[PDB]
């Protein structure tokens, strides 16, 4: 679940 954070961070 920590990967999903930066996944849409710049989004």
């Amino acid at each position: 679940a920590n990967i999903i954070a930066p996944l849409l961070a710049p989004x």
